[PDB]
C-alpha cells in the first residue's frame, strides 16, 4: 500500500493518516510535498514483540525530495503507530493496523 509524506497542499500528514494492511504486505512511503519528512515506529505503540528498530528509519536520515520512498513490511497483527521526526510535535502520525 503506498502511504504519502505531505498532503499535496503542503500539510504535514501522512496520506492516509490511518488504514489497515494484512500482515507482510509491503507499506511504501513515498515522499510527497513540505519536506523533510521520515518514518519511524513508536516503541511505546507498537504490539508487544515489536521491535521499532527494525522497521523506521534513524532519525538523522532525512527525505528531501519528491519520490523517495521509505518501504517496509510489517508481519505481526495489532496497531502500530509510526510519526515523522521532524514534524512529530506538529501532529505527523499515523495508525496502521497490521491484520
Ligand atoms: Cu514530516
Amino acid at each position: 500500500v503506498d502511504v504519502l509524506l505531505g498532503a499535496d497542499d503542503g500539510s504535514l500528514a501522512f496520506v492516509p493518516s490511518e488504514f489497515s494492511v494484512p500482515a507482510g504486505e509491503k507499506i511504501v512511503f513515498k515522499n510527497n510535498a513540505g519536506f523533510p519528512h521520515n518514518v519511524l515506529f513508536d516503541e511505546d505503540a507498537v504490539p508487544s514483540g515489536v521491535d521499532v528498530s527494525k522497521i523506521s528509519m534513524s532519525e538523522e536520515d532525512l527525505l528531501n525530495a519528491k519520490g523517495e520512498t521509505f518501504e517496509v513490511a510489517l508481519s505481526d497483527k495489532g496497531e502500530y503507530t509510526f510519526y515523522c521526526s521532524p514534524h512529530q510535535g506538529a501532529g505527523m502520525v499515523g495508525k496502521v493496523i497490521v491484520n
